[PDB]
């Protein structure tokens, strides 16, 4: 029951990767991408679209090496 998400500001420091369960990407039908890490303790963080070090974040986060 929700909608496509949007990121209003990333981060101001390091994608803290060390504590998310998941990553998405915004839908482009929003002004601005973004994708956002969900975390498991239950939070989300706002990264760019490239940021330097989130494509790696998002990249472990996907079981693929088979």
């Amino acid at each position: 029951h929700f909608a496509a998400d949007c990121c209003t500001s990333y981060i101001s420091q390091s994608i803290p990767c060390s504590l998310m369960k998941s990553y998405f990407e915004t839908s482009s039908e929003c002004s601005k991408p973004g994708v956002i890490f969900l975390t498991k303790k239950g939070r989300q963080v706002c990264a760019k679209p490239s940021g330097p070090g989130v494509q790696d974040c998002m990249k472990k986060l996907k079981p693929y090496s088979i």
